[PDB]
Parts: structure tokens; sequence; C-alpha cells
């Protein structure tokens, strides 16, 4: 019987193994047709994209059965949206996650190629400033493995995070064109471009209010798959790039309007009011939005109509997280949609709104939160100040009503600011318009509840929850330090990579005297390895037998590197006072980008060098002391030296990092921690045990005791000669012989402006530090107390922080069942 | 044994039937697999793409396999330089060159998609303006067919020449982001990327001219496959994209170097003295060049070493062909390489690139020649701009040796022309350094050769040659009109198709009945589709049994559209005097773009629509008559409209059209042709013969003695009533009531400053028209007339073009030849 096109179509099948001499073809077939190229002229480069064709076809499959799989159940969907996506290299991640890595090494191998060659020719996918970013991406990996149906949106920029160079000691930025020879792992989908409005002004009408005159610039999403561990689940990662809606000059301006996304902003824990900025902002959260409402509509299987028209069910079948406030506007942007265009009533439209929307707070730093001028948010987005405002009219009038008569109260929790400058606080809009606001770690979900939230605690106490911060274990550990993987999996199995707490068994192992030599031997590995990749691609020097001390994170005052250095100086200074005394060979290593307006963060990288340039060629020193800045701090260099590292610098200011997880990274991977009780840290100290860390400086209360009678960085270098002498070593140009004054804005910060008390936590840095030496001088009870670390890291998997995402807040329950292939 | 890296890679093989069943697989595999699609949610354009993507591959392994026999033969390669490649569409075209049309028609059926309606969702590759861009088209078709080694070379502009869209009888004109959906057919080179520089300045040094502080811009290679005609050959089109070689700024600035590939100028005979047209003319000189010696240098099979350092077989074994002067930087940057970078001396460096170079003119029209001022070359290429002048200088010396004392003959033939604004003629720069210098039609040859290039004739007559243009038989026959190819290969077999000279046999039927009404019933066929395409994707009307009247080609003063109008108002007006006399049927089209500075052709476009406003809605007129203005002509409607058509429009004044090419697919696909004795006109006349042509006006002569005595259109205005009455109707503003003036410029340049003399060529034209209307009444005799068209229309085919360019210019022999598969 002559079948009809639909009956024929039924032919268009998801077809066609996971076998070496299968992947040999494929990878053959893609280094031809796919790229087309040929043994003749066929580079690195090239094999490596016939691979990554090779493995992204797994990829796919997997994802087109995953995304099928959610509209035949019709799970309730979780949209991550976020400014930034730290997502690194995919190559690896993505064969150990589908178990291919072993199948494709031989396949590679019986064609002469040497896969691990291949990865490193992969670029990151440097869509981010540092953690923020990289927990999105941690994120992702986790809410797949869980078996989540996640969504990651966010901006594609064609241009990440400057690629950091150094020159003379200075930080020097390039531009990271790290789409030049081109992005496999995503997908254009120029079919699927929405309008994004800017400008213009409002109607009210009897029909409604009627945003008018805008100006239209399109967002074309680019789709790249994210698998989950063994469970062949593959969610979505959307990225928005913006596109165009005296004739040689028109088509030449056309250009101007895809700038929307052409640059990641390079700020880190600060706040930069530029419109561009805004307009990124908007651009990715009206173009989400359009995309989360037309996806719950068209839920039928096999059907792209609109059948489910009834908001009803939207809170359960949609979460939207902000990741900061960045994304803010998806709040009155929701409200818009639903009560402008769905014809939705106001009070219902913001039921379903609040229901939807959960924030995650992730500093408690002025310069860093979010505070839009009103002229600037009247100009780009009238209709939605408009809704912004009766926001906050609906919200304070229930202020009114729990605290009547408190007049200041109303100053204090209004989502509009007064001031110099008139402005809107994103946090109270976010946390107005979410059922659910979290912190990022214990010690800081508490202080938001105590200090800059506090009012808002007292009027809704139920919405504010703790998700302390978490790292994936397939990057951070299978993928980084497969060493160390592979000794834990020899004793315990391979569960823990997917149940991190499984890691607490290695406690009965911490006096097993091969276990104890493996693990130190793993380290050792990693610092040759790294000592070499160092050299190799830079000019190194390296005594791999030295204690790597070692803090990379974005360079802030916070962090505190300028603590870093005081002691480095301290201890050069200290070598060379008592020339005929040992000393615990060390190589100290700071590396970090800062953000190219960060003045003081910048002379901070060149105090790094400077210091190098005298150390490192001091005779009387000899390779007792090694420093060093470690050039363009990203995602795949993290991957490199934090599993060569033995101690962690995590020195940051009680109460100012929120979190942190390069410190969690750090547990993981083998190196003790010297760090204060701030942010994660103290969950860390709590699980391996105060004994088994480094802890040291002002506790949160003491910095606060020292703020209301006021900090005097001149009492401390009164009295502390050894301080007294770094400084003045800073001052008078003893790191800077050609420039005396080079030095002069630190060292005067320092001793008169310092809002993070460097000096009031010098003398007990020091002493710990000491400590910390004269533990390595054991080398058979350091490593205990590593193991002692590395056993008790099992909180820090991000699949428990999304675990508790997914139960605490979305109302989904995690899932490690697997679906077929 | 142990195979090393070397032996293993062996298998890396070009490897993986043109089966119903193999295609199926791979449409499925695609769909899926590339596109990230599945039939859930599969568009047209999806499963378009996923064919596109079928074919590619056998197009690839095709590709490569040639390109890896041109470095195992090393033949002399052949490449045609040209700002302009107006492609068309790829699909139908791969197809039926790899004979994969039947396979696939019979795969896209079982899976229940029509491959027609697939194929209209392609978009065309119009990156050119008119004839120039199209032969270049054809010419790369023809030169894979007969197994040339042959390239093109041009720009990859994001942006073709302008959808012409009509609102108001008006030409609109909209960007051409003919890369919306991508191009499956290019392939990216990221990784061969070139430098090309410009402003700086020039040091005269003891080791050589350095031509230093230049700024740059770099040239990104995107490869396009191009398939010959059944025999496994496929050639390259290479076209070069522009990239970057405060500081949010400087990232979004970087994108504005790459403005240089973003748009194709629009203007077509029109020489446009901008910088930007001229940093594009140097920035495809630059790259090709380099790459071109660079694939001469590394000549060995499977070794990519540059073993060929010496130059001596250069011109053996390369060829440019500059396509119009809009590349003739090639000559100077050719030197500048050989002299400046390898060192070679003056003399011997200047023989090879004559022997290397060829110049194809393509107008003889003043304000269409090329003519760049010196200050502009002289800021943008200094270094250029010298060996311009040295150049000049030698060849001025040889000048004077041949003609001793003829002072005002210096003047006359020098690269620098005074004047209002120094310039340098880059026609002179071209002859000055090629060894051929073709016309592209007998007339037009012939006319250089006695008019503007007469003084170089003199000097060097060996380098003058004629190679009279022609089209592929396989995209103007086979694809566009299957049913006359069909109806055709019915008797003759299917040789013509590469073999346009077999068309004479089908003379030995011009008295075959069958065939007789074969042939008429394509047309009709033709004529129906095409009524109906029209009225489907637009709003038209059709009494598909009228005389189609067509006129397709830009709009120009000297290709008179003007003179077809003033007959369709001539027609009109005498259908309303005597409503009681017969009328054979016309259905008028013209259609064509105009530049967007053109102010006059724009006019035109606006006098087509103004008329047939009035025309097509007078009912004393009835569908006698119908004008039409055909919106956004291009290669995929020219390849719909010209098959449906009955009469042919050349009516260029004589001497100004140098060839022409719409009118050979005219002839090709049984139209009549009315037209003057002008450009390929006249060898189509003699091919066919006059009695089966519509020959009118004045002939080269005629025009010439006018000019000497001064054109006076006054004299045929006050002794033709009939055109008094037209004109009237024009100023008076019978045909804008709205607007009175409206036609106002048309008429006082059509009566005061025609340079095309119009009205010179009015009666006769008028009296020619009727001689075509009568013999339509006569079908018969109408179609045994075509026959005698198409059946003479073989020495129009490109391959005859070529094959000519091939055997007296370049050095290399046709090849029918195939390779295997
Ligand atoms: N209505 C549907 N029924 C079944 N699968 C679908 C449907 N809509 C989309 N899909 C699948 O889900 C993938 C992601 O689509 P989207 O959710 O629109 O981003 C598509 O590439 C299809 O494979
Ligand atoms: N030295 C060579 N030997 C054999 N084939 C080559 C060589 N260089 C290039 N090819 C082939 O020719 C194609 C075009 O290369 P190219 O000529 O550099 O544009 C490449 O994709 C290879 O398939
Ligand atoms: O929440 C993820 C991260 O966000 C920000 O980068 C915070 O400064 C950091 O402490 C936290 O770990
Ligand atoms: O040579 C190709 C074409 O070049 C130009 O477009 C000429 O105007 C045209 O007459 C010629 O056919
Ligand atoms: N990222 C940043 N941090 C602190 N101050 C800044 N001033 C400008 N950019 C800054
Ligand atoms: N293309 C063109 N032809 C004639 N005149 C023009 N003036 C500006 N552009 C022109």
């Amino acid at each position: 019987r002559p079948l009809s096109d639909q009956e024929k179509r039924k032919q268009i099948s998801v077809r066609g193994v996971e076998n070496v001499t299968e992947l040999k073809k494929n990878f053959n077939r893609h280094l031809h047709f796919t790229l087309v190229k040929d043994r003749n002229v066929a580079t690195p480069r090239d094999y490596y994209f016939a691979l990554a064709h090779t493995v992204r076809d797994h990829l796919v499959g997997r994802w087109i059965r995953t995304q099928q799989h959610y509209y035949e159940k019709d799970p309730k969907r979780i949209y991550y949206l976020s400014l930034e996506f730290y997502m690194g290299r995919t190559l690896q991640n993505t064969m150990v996650n589908l178990a291919l890595e072993n199948a494709c090494d031989e396949a590679t191998y019986q064609l002469g190629l040497d896969m691990e060659e291949l990865e490193e020719i992969e670029e990151d996918a440097g869509l981010g400033n540092g953690g923020l970013g990289r927990l999105a991406a941690c994120f992702l990996d986790s809410m797949a493995t869980l078996g989540l149906a996640a969504y990651g949106y966010g901006i594609r920029y064609e241009f990440g995070i400057f690629n950091q160079k150094i020159s003379g000691g200075w930080q020097m930025e390039e531009a990271d064109d790290w789409l030049r020879y081109g992005n496999p792992w995503e997908k254009a989908r120029p079919e699927f471009t929405l309008p994004v409005h800017f400008y213009g002004h409002v109607e009210h009408t009897s029909q409604g209010a009627k945003w008018v005159d805008t100006q239209v610039v399109l967002a074309m999403p680019y789709d790249t798959p994210v698998p989950g561990y063994r469970n062949n689940v593959v969610n979505t990662m959307r990225l928005w790039s913006a596109k165009a809606p005296g004739y040689i000059q028109a088509v030449l301006d056309r250009n101007l309007a895809e700038n929307i996304s052409r640059v990641l902003y390079p700020n880190d824990n600060f706040f930069e009011g530029k419109e561009l900025r805004l307009k990124q902002e908007y651009f990715v959260v009206a173009a989400t939005l359009q995309d989360i409402i037309r996806r719950f509509k068209s839920s039928k299987f096999g059907c792209r109509d609109p059948v489910r028209t009834n908001f009803d069910a939207f809170p359960d079948k949609v979460a939207i997280q902000l990741n900061d406030t960045h994304p803010s506007l998806a709040i009155p942007e929701l409200m818009r949609i639903l009560v402008d265009l769905e014809r939705m009533d106001w009070d219902k439209a913001w039921d379903v709104t609040v229901r939807t929307c959960a924030y995650t707070n992730h500093t408690v730093l002025p310069e860093a939160l979010e505070r839009w001028p009103v002229h600037l948010l009247e100009t780009l987005l009238p209709r939605h100040l408009q809704i912004i405002y009766e926001i906050n009219q609906r919200f304070l009038n229930r202020v009114a009503a729990a605290f009547p008569g408190d007049v200041d109260r109303l100053r204090r929790m209004s989502l509009v600011e007064e001031g110099a400058v008139k402005r809107i606080n994103m946090a109270h809009l976010c946390i107005a318009g979410s059922h659910a606001v979290n912190g990022v770690a214990r010690i800081h979900s508490e202080i938001l509840k105590k200090t800059i939230f506090k009012d808002f605690y007292e009027l809704e106490p139920h919405k504010f929850q703790n998700k302390t911060n978490g790292i994936t274990p397939r990057r951070w550990l299978v993928l980084c330090n497969p060493g160390l993987a592979e000794v834990i999996a020899e004793r315990i199995g391979e569960d823990f990579i997917s149940d991190l707490d499984q890691l607490r068994k290695l406690l009965s192992f911490v006096d097993d005297e091969a276990f104890i030599r493996d693990v130190a031997k793993v380290k050792q590995e990693n610092k040759l390895k790294f000592a070499a990749y160092l050299e190799r691609e830079y000019k190194v020097h390296i005594n791999p037998n030295s204690l790597f001390d070692i803090q990379v994170k974005r360079i802030h005052e916070y962090k505190r590197q300028l603590l870093n250095c005081l002691h480095v100086i301290t201890l050069y200074n200290r070598i060379k006072r008592e020339p005929n005394k040992f000393f615990v060979p060390r190589t100290v290593m700071i590396g970090g980008k800062a953000a190219p307006g960060y003045h003081m963060a910048k002379m901070i990288i060149r105090l790094v060098t400077a210091i190098g340039d005298v150390v490192n060629h001091d005779p009387a020193v000899g390779d007792r002391l090694r420093v060093i800045f470690l050039e363009n701090y990203r995602v795949s260099l993290a991957e490199k030296v934090i599993p060569a590292a033995d101690l962690s610098e995590q020195i940051s200011t009680a109460g100012t990092e929120a979190s942190g997880t390069g410190n969690m990274k750090f547990m993981l991977n083998g190196a003790l921690t010297i760090g204060t009780m701030d942010g994660a840290n103290v969950e860390m100290a709590e699980e391996a045990g105060e004994e088994n860390f480094f802890i040291f400086g002002m506790r949160v209360e003491d910095v606060d005791k020292l703020d209301q009678r006021g900090y005097n960085a001149q009492e401390y270098y009164d009295r502390i000669p050894e301080l007294r002498q770094v400084i003045e070593q800073l001052s008078s140009g003893f790191f800077s012989p050609k420039q005396p004054d080079l030095f002069k804005d630190i060292v005067n910060m320092l001793m008169h402006h310092d809002r993070f008390k460097v000096f009031a936590d010098y003398e007990d840095y020091i002493k710990c530090q000491e400590k910390v030496s004269a533990l390595y001088k054991n080398p058979r009870e350091w490593t205990r107390m590593v193991i002692r670390n590395i056993a008790t890291s099992g909180k820090f998997s991000s699949d428990r922080t999304i675990a508790q995402y997914a139960r605490e807040i979305w109302g989904v329950e995690p899932s490690r069942q697997r679906l077929p292939a």
C-alpha cells in the first residue's frame, strides 16, 4: 500500500557502535568529508577536529534522545540564567562522560596519532570571569549527571575573558578570539532567532500597555550539548548571539547592532554601570524567557502546536535560577510578557513570577552589587522601569503592613535607592520577585541574613536558604588528576566519581603504608609534569622537591594576594639574614587576571614579577625560594597546576569571600590549605577537622570589632619590625631600582586605606606559614594529613550542591537512572 | 612488526556508493548528527540542508582526489582572478554534474520529501553584479568540465548584490544576507590566513626596498568545490574573508578591519573611485598571489616543503587571468613580491610577470574604466605606486623607441593620466603587463583595436585577441530547461551537453512535425510554469498564450530599457486608437537592478511600474497588453523566466554592449531575438542566419557618423508624430497623475542629452516589432525559426570559449577524460 509522506518520514530515524574500528572509520570520514582534508596536508589541529566531530556524533545522538525524552515526559524544566559560562575544554570531558576515552585512545593510536597531543590543541570556552562562571559550568555537569531536565542560558561572547600576556612584568590584555578555528561543539540555530526590543516608549491604552517605537536587535541561539556522567543524559547549553534585524555605509553599519554579544565584561566582583552591559543582560533575558515560554506552550510530543496556553502549571513546569543579579531583569520581563502580551492580570502574573524565580547571591561587597541609575533604565527600557516601580509600590505596601510606622525601613527595603544618583537596587528586585534567595556558603548565607539582607529576612524569613557551593568531581579529579583518581579507585572502586561522599572510605587507609606512598607519588608525578609543561610552554625553573605554594584566582584586594607577597619577601629576608640555617625549599606561584580598569590589581601583578626578578636571581637564596607569576590563569591551566600544588592559599579577609571554589579543587587534589575562616573554608575545615588545616587570622567577629573602632594599619606597623622592613623595601625601590616609586600606590593603600586589613593578619599569617614548612619536613605526616583532607572533601561535590537546589528550591528529584543507547 | 606513526597514518584513507539506499542513510545521518535535528522539528529548510550535506560528501570526495591528482601531475595551474562570482544555486547543478539527480530524487521520494521543493529553499550566491560575474561562474563550470587545473579567486562578500524590493514602483535595496542560514558548500580555512599590507611607506635600502609601518588586515580563504560535467573533476573556488590581525571599545573595533569583505560594490559598467573598493581589489590580489606562489613552491606530492624555489618555470606552471581591471594590481604586486621579497632582478621578474598575466576587457564606455587618482594609491599603496611609475617609464621608453618623435603618443599611451586629477589608467597598466589582452566578442575586440586601445595595438599587435563569450549549457539548458533538454536528447542523444555544436543536428528536424510540435509544447509548458511561479510567489497575471516579450539585464541607459518603454506606450496608444483592430496579445516583462546611486536607472525602473499601473488596468486594452517589472532579477530568476520567453530584447546602442550573455541564454532556450548589430548579437545573427533574427537600428558606423556631426534628438522628434505623442504623455503626467513632473529628468535626457540615441532607432525599432508580432501569428513558422536558432547556438557554449582561452592564451590543452570514482 502506497505510504503517505507521513508514514515515509518515519524512516527519518535516529540511528547509526562505540567500536575502535567504527571510531576509526568515522574519524577517517570526518577528516576527509567534514574537514575537506587528507593526510597529505592534515595538521595536528585537523586531527583534533576529526576526533572532536567523531565524539560529537555520539554526543549528539544521546542529546536528541534526551531532548525527545523530555517532551515525552514533560518534566519540570530548570533554566539556569547566567551571563557567564566558564566551560573550558570539551573533548576529554565528553569522552570520559560517555565512556569513550579508552576506545578513542586506541583508535587514534592505531592511526599513528597521540590523543593527549590532540586534546592540548583545543581552546578554552572562557565565557566567564572566575568563580561565578565556573560554578555555572560545574552546575550544568551536575544537573545532567543527576538527570535533571536542565538548561543553561547565556550569551555567546565572540570574545571571552582576555588572554593575559605578561610583558615587563605587567599584565597585557589580548583579545580572546576563541572562535578563530571554529567551535565544533556548538550548533547555530539561525532559524530560531528572536526579537529583542530597546528604547522607544510606552503608550497606555484600553487594550494594554504598548511599548512602541523600539529598536530591535535579534537573538540567535547556539546549542552546545552537556553530557551527564555515564547516564546517557545530554542536556543543552543555549547561548545567544546578536544579529541585525549611503548604501555601503548602511550595510557596514549592520554589524554594529551585533556588538551586544561581542565581548564579555572582564569584571569580577565589581559593578561597572555601562549601558552596553545592561543591554547584554536584557538581551539574554528577553530571548531566554521568550524561548522558555515557547517551549512550555508546545508540550505535546511530535507536535509543535502551542497546545498549552494556560499558565496555571507554569511554575510547576519551569524554574528560573538567577545567577547573581545580572539576569535580574527576568523578573520584570516575565511580568511584562504575562501582563502585557498574555493579558494575565497582575496579581496572578506576580504569583507565577515569584514561584518561577529564585535568586543566588555571590558577594556582600558593596562595589559588586548592581545598582542601575534610573535615567539609564528609563531611556533603554521604559516599560521595565514602569513595572519595576509598580513592583516596588506593591512590595513597599507589604513592608508597611508588616512594620507599621517604620519610616526608615521603607527607605532601606525600597527597590529605588536615592542618593547622589537615583538607582534601582537589583538585589532588592530579585528578593522581591523570588520565592528563594540563597547564599553560596554557610557563613556567607548567615552574613546575608544578618547584614545587607537583614530587613528582607525579617519580612520573609522563609525565602532565605543556603546552598554551599561545590565543584564537579569529573572534571576536577577524573580529568585533571587521573593519577590520583586511579590510586583512589584501586582502593574503593569507581562509585565515588558520581557520589563523592564515597571518599570518606579513604580514612581506613590513613595508616596504609602503600596508600601513603602512592598518594605522595601521584603528587610528585604531578609536580614533575607541571614543572615540565611550565618550562616547555614558557620559561620556567623547578626543584620539584620544593613545596609548591600556590595562589590562583582573580587578582583582588579582598583575596589578598598582597598578604602572600608580604610573606614571600619576609621569607626572602629571613633566608638572607641567616644563610647558615635550614629553610624548607619553596616555590611560590601566584596567578590570576586583573580587570583592565582595576589599577591596584595590576600593580599587584607587577609586584609579583618584580619580586621574582630579585628573588629568583639571588645566589644567596639559591633554589630555596622561587617566586613565579603564572601567566594567563584559566580553566585548562587550573586543571594542570592545582593537581601539582602542596599548599593552597585561601587567604581572603574573614567575611569577604562568599564561598570560593578553587579552595575545593585544591583539597580534592591533595593540597593542604592555609586560609582564614572565610566562605567555604569554614566548612572545609569542619569536614577535614581543624587539626588538618592551617587556619589563621581574624575571624569575622574580630574584623567587625576593628571596623567599629576604626582600622589603623599604623598600629601594627609600629610594632612589627619585620613588617616595616618589608614595606620599606617596597617603598624605597628595592624591588624596582629603575623606578623607586613604582609601588607607591600599594604602600600608601596598605598604610592608609586598606579595606581588607592586610597588616592585621600579617603576624599570624607568618606564624601559620612556619607551621606549614614544619609539617612539610615530615613527609609521612604531611601526606597522612593530605589523606585526611581528600577523604573528607565529599561534601564539596557539585552534585551534592545541585541535589539541594533541586530538592529545596526547584521541587524536582535527582535521578541516577540511565537512558538507553 | 610495530608500524611507525607514518605507516599507520596510511590508513587515513579517502574512502566511504551513489546508491538510493546509501543516500537515504547519509541523508538520515546528516539530518540528525550534522543538523542536530529530528523529524519532530525538521523544517523543509532542514531537509534541504540534509540533502546538501549528503551530495556534498560525493562532491568533496571527488574534490580531494582531483586536487591530489594535480599535485601528482603538476599541471600548469590556471588562476581566474575576479571581484565577482555570480554562482547562483548549487544543489541541482552539483547533482546533475555528478549524475546524482535521479538517485537523489528517488531517495527523497522514499522519505516522503519533494526534492524540487527542497531545491527552492536554497539561496543565490550572488557575489556579482551581472554579466562579468556570471561569466566567471560559467567559466569555472567550463574549466572543470574541460579538465583544466583551474581556480577561481575572489572575495567572499558577506553581502552580495542587494535584494531588490519594489514599493510604490520604486526600487528599494535590502541587504542580501545570503549567509543567514549558513553556506554548506563552503569550507573555511582559518588555518591558512595570509597578511595583507596597507598604508605605511617605503624605505630604500642596500638590502632592498622595504615597505614599513604598514597596517595589516588578514585574509582567510573559504573553499567551494566546482564540479565538471560527469568527469569527476572538481576544482576550487577560493574566496577571501577579511579578519583582524578603552578595552571594550578596542575589542568592538576589531570588527571594523573586516569591513573590507563586507559588501559587494553594486556598480555595473561604472567606475566609482572609493578607497574601500580599492582596498578590496588589493586585498584579493595580495592574498591570491601569495597563495599562488606558495602552491607553486610546494610542488612535491605528499610533501609540503617549498622544494621549488626557482622561478624559471613559473610562467609554465601558472596563469593569471584578470577579469577586467579590478584585479589589475596583480601586475605590480607580483613584481613587488618577486623583486622586493624574492630578490629577483627587475627585468627577469618583468618577463615572468608578463608571461603569467593576461587581461580581459569588458567595456569601451569611459565611465566604466578604472582610473585611480595617484594621491589615493600613494597613501594606500606607496610601494605599488613606485612600481607602477617604473613600469610606465620602462614602457614609455619602448613607445619612444618604436615611434621616435611621436610626442602626443607618449601622452596617450602613458599609464599616468594628467587632467583635472592625476590618475593611473589601469587598462593601460594591464596592457603593459600582460602577454594577452582580449575583447569579449568579435565586434568588441575589433572596436578595441581601432579605438581606445589602438595605440597599444600598434605597438604590440600580437597581444590582442578576441574570445567571444559563452554560457554553460549545463546550467543554462539542462538545469533551467529540462523539458527542452529532454526533447532535444530524444533526437540527438546527450552528447551536446558537453559539446554544444552537436545542436546543429537539430537542423535535420526543422521540418519534422513532431519536433516542431514538441518544441512549441515545451515553451508553452514553460510559459504556464512561469505564470504560476509568478502569481504564487508574487502578484501576477497571465494569458500564457500572449507573446512573452522579455528584457532582463541590469538597468542601463546604454542597454536602452527606455527604448523598450517607448515601444510599449506606442503599442498602448495604437490599441486604444483602433479598438476594432486585431492585436497580437503580448506580455512585456522588464526586469533588472539599478546601482543605488544611478538616478536615471532608478527613474527607468519607476517608469516601468508607472506604465504598468495604467496599461494593466485599462479595460479598452483588455489582456492584449500587460506590462510587468520583474522584481529582484537574479541568477535563479533568470533560470525561470528565460526558458519562458518568446522574444529576447537585446537592444543596446550599436557599439556599447561589449558582448552580452543573456542574449545567448535566450537563444539556447527557444526565444527569437530582436536586437541591434551589437556585441555578440552579431555572431548570433551570423550563426542562425539573419532571416532568423529580428535585427534593427543603427550599425556601429551610423552611430559614429551621427557623433561626428552631433546628435540632435529634436530632429527625430519633429518628424515622428507617434513619438511626440509618447513623450508628451511622459512629460504631461499621463503616467504619473499624482506627480505630473515625475518623469521630467527622463524626458529632458531623451530630448537634450541622450548619449545612446534612443530616438534615432525608434522608428526602425517599432517597425521591427511589428514584424515580430506578424511572424507570431504563424505558430508553425515561428517555431521553425526557433529551431533554426537553437540548432545554431552551439558556438555560444562557454566550453568553446574556455577551449580558446586555454589554447590561445594559457597554453594548456582541454581534456574530456574522466578521473576514477
Ligand atoms: N514537540 C516535540 N516532540 C518531540 N521532540 C521534540 C519536540 N520539540 C522539540 N523536540 C526535540 O528536542 C530538541 C530541542 O528542541 P527545543 O526544546 O525546541 O530546543 C529538538 O532538536 C528535537 O529533537
Ligand atoms: N603536497 C601535496 N601532495 C598531495 N596532495 C596535496 C598536497 N598539498 C595539498 N594537497 C591536496 O590538495 C588540496 C588543496 O590544497 P591547496 O592546493 O593547498 O589549496 C588539499 O586539501 C589536499 O587534499
Ligand atoms: O558562587 C560562586 C563564586 O561567586 C563569586 O565568584 C564569589 O566571589 C566566590 O566566592 C564564589 O565562590
Ligand atoms: O564579458 C562579460 C560581460 O561583461 C560586462 O558585463 C559587459 O557589459 C557585457 O556585455 C559582457 O557580456
Ligand atoms: N574591577 C575593578 N575593581 C576595583 N576597582 C575598579 N575600578 C575599575 N574597575 C575596577
Ligand atoms: N552606477 C552608475 N551609473 C551611472 N551614473 C552613476 N552615478 C552614480 N552611480 C552611477
